[PDB]
């Protein structure tokens, strides 16, 4: 979840 947050933005 922290990594997908991160390569959205």
């Amino acid at each position: 979840l922290a990594a997908s947050l991160a390569c959205a933005l």
